[PDB]
């Protein structure tokens, strides 16, 4: 089993993540760290501990950093939504987050550990970001980072950045200078997930509360992804590391050099990628390129089923 | 017939778009400049001329900028070679430049013009950046400008930046601030025009002293293109620009609004495409998306087949 | 009296402001945070942890972030030497520093109090930053941040940029955009207070353990400064800000509006002031013009003697 | 005698310069060359044009560049007017610029010297940078630039910059990066030479053409100057540069290692001067300290009573 913390900001395709994660026999998720970033960290903790509520995920949740570790705070409610998961109604909030900060979670989660931890980020990576500057000694305990994030082409929220980066840029080049193995599913691939109308069917036919919950989120997307960015379904690009961690055969990589822009300007949060080698820098990211659509659904399909 | 400037830094495709130009009955090539690029200007000058002399062409040929407006010169010789235009074997050069500047050519062209000229940067934009700020009563003039450069993608000399921007990124700021209609063939269009040994013995048969200078100018980029940049073939990068004014049809384009990046750091000359308009700015630019091959092609071989 | 919590990099200036913050009757010294600056943290919390042992301070020490929130970390050892605080021996350490980090103790220290705390940062702002967007209702209770750092004129490690402000410019950033009310003692004022042979002389003559610890320390940077920069002796920067929180009519600040410069490039960490209000922006820092330097030295000379 | 070519944006103070330059038998003023700053070109040609029909001054004058090489221009109206030289009257012009354009004047008599003339820009340095990077061969032909513009520490047109540099920075860029003996007199200096009201009195006693033009100009800035910088009298910048050739004894200047800094940003456009050394990089500018005024405005007054 792989050991893991998943690091979000629920967020629709946060949620399909945290769902296959906490089910999924290959993955030991450990626990759930909570960032601000499709939303305030109000709403993604609330969020976070709705999706665990609903689908009786056993999986402790810490809330982390508010906001990013220098620029001003955006959001992404043209996406997401005033509540940051618009869709899916829950029963009246029971459970909260546990008294640790997230950053002290994964700091000393790390420490005690025996190097055997994979850290995936889904949200803007300000939790991470922190926790590596404020204890360096995690560096060597870190196993891997497969993060959802950036892009090779063209972004989302500016023609140059992905949002999970432009929320947090400094994070970014933080992170993407640790020196520790990094996986990134980038736009690039994860666009290729869009949650078309068939999709959402074959997971409601699956039904159960995973099935149901997958259609109340999936659907609302379906909506706001087009009208923003032309998609024909709602990508789940944050899934994409759990499928990467279940069977990295069913996506393609390419190793390369990663450079994370933090000028002011028309390029700031651009993850800038050496896809044909110019730079003559040693690679540092594992950058998705292609992901086999039908592995991955059979494997969202394979986890709903679990929750029946 | 569309009345043109052809502004270029001779260079392989360069030569071919020069070949096209001069010949073709549906484009009235007024002037060849000359800039500074692909190598000095002392090397571009002469293979100008070369080419001209070789085949014929009865255009005066200017001398322009010979370093760009402010950065720090760079050359690709990694492609272009040490003479600038390695391959072919010219006979001792006969013609010379004209004692007018290229600058001075270009305004006083365009402000005694009813306004129906059309400007063909296919090199760095030294020249047109200098004739914008030296006399800004030629951009009421100028009927558009069709250039060679940028990429909405992956640069070539970086990963972010293709080489004519790169070369010169304030003059390329200059000339993506004008307000001036603008085409832009970039690697994104131009990487698909790659020639292909096929394609090369099709122009060697068509024969003539175009085919023959077509064969020794793209056997030479056909070795540099694959090492340098992986590509099958060397593309005829600024011929797609003298193609689009004989037929834009053959053309897709998509407008866009694109900002030249002209931070220093790694995305240094980038051109910044807005492809799904999250900006809400008005379009500024008619970017290259494909290119019909079997179009292009053809149109080549009916301009080499001229010169027979 | 005066509460502060003194964030600080010993350092041989830190080191009397710690003299001073912890003797003076009209400051209430709750706390000493340590982070990383002119040294490693590792060597500035033993420096500051000396001090304490040496001089019969009984403070609560905490240690902070080690490394910036984003930079490559620097270190000023030039000026500082290998220790971070060459010059005096100690005995052997048994004083302890506090379990909880000093980002926490920050927070919580200011979360749990009536609003009327100063925080008196005199090294990188690295643990004021991450405490401000780790918990952004602390905002509301700091009452006043005094610092030293920044310069409107030449700055020393770079002509720039002061070497708090140039050792996380980042984390300056989100101090100088925090709206807290702001006093900023930088080198144009605090150079003003180079410590020359007859003022430590003076210290000497007073004597007890506070002033052979000044002697000792501040015939170290005697030599540091004069080399590096012009001065005729050691500043002692950090120490005014002590000083303006005692007695601030002791010292002429001007209100400003103060920007911090995040670019990378020549400026990289300077403090952007505007001295004639030409941007016409409301005033966010008081700034440090001149000091009395009679009253200050009297102040120091009354401080060292407390600890006869 | 200093052979020179006076580049200027008349102009409150470049018209004292003119009028200085064309008197005083130290000075072989061979040309002026005008560019666009304090207003747009049509104005600033109008101006230089105005002054030197009204002074009787035989010398060519060559209009240049209308726009920065990059930026998007700006103007100082604040200070000088509608006009760029509000204040005095004038007879109907019959003055007109020659017809060729100032860069290539400038090229060219470089070009045909023998390496005496020294090039003395008061305003942007626009023409001065297109000549650079035009005619690269000129570097050598040039003796000296004695330029009025930057500041070591506060600007005036923002904190960071002064107006001439500000307008063109990457023009600037240009010029301080072109290894030809640098003066610099910047704003630290210049401000020295505020014109108050018993100085304008004294030109007045003066009398003769010069006199009286003196103050018309000089009462239009002593109003403008104080309110925008809250200066006694309005500088006469642009003649320092005048005085330097004529006595250097006069001033005091410091040899630094100055940077323009060319990022968008706080600091766009200063001059950024290494005052210390700290950089380790060898000084390739003569940055103006003080300036004897009482020499200053005594040669002032010899060169007004040269028009009696
Ligand atoms: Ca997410
Ligand atoms: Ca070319
Ligand atoms: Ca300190
Ligand atoms: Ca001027």
């Amino acid at each position: 089993k792989r050991k893991i913390i998943l690091d979000c900001d629920p967020g629709h395709d946060d949620a399909i993540a945290i769902m296959m994660a906490a089910k999924h026999p290959a993955i030991d998720l450990l626990g759930i760290t909570i960032v601000a970033g499709n939303q305030t960290l109000d709403k993604t903790l609330i969020n976070g501990l709705n999706v665990c509520q609903k689908l009786e995920i056993n999986v402790p949740v810490y809330a982390g950093m508010p906001q990013p570790i220098m620029r001003q705070q955006i959001v992404a409610d043209n996406i997401h939504g005033d509540t940051g998961l618009d869709g899916p109604v829950f029963e009246p909030l029971t459970r909260q987050a546990e008294s640790t900060h997230a950053v002290k979670y994964i700091i000393d989660t790390l420490m005690a550990s025996d190097g055997d931890i994979t850290l995936v980020p889904v949200g803007p990576l300000s939790n991470i970001a922190v926790a590596m500057r404020m204890q360096p000694a995690i560096l060597p305990k870190i196993r891997e980072i497969v993060l959802m994030g950036g892009a090779y082409g063209t972004g989302n929220f500016t023609p140059s950045a992905e949002f999970n980066i432009f929320a947090d840029p400094e994070a970014a080049r933080v992170v993407f200078t640790s020196g520790v193995p990094l996986v990134m599913m980038g736009l690039d691939l994860t666009n290729q997930t869009v949650c078309t109308p068939d999709v959402i069917a074959r997971m409601e036919r699956a039904g159960g509360p995973a099935g149901e919950l997958f259609s109340d989120i999936m659907n609302f997307t379906l909506k706001t992804q087009f009208e923003n960015y032309g998609l024909a379904g709602g990508p789940v690009h944050d899934a994409t590391c759990i499928g990467y961690l279940i069977n990295p055969d069913g996506i393609k990589t390419q190793e390369m050099y990663v450079e994370v822009d933090v000028n002011s300007g028309p390029c700031y949060g651009r993850t800038v990628c050496d896809e044909l080698g110019v730079l003559g820098k040693p690679a540092n990211t594992k950058v998705g390129i292609t992901i086999d659509t039908d592995w991955f659904w059979g494997l969202v399909e394979e986890c709903v089923r679990g929750y029946i």
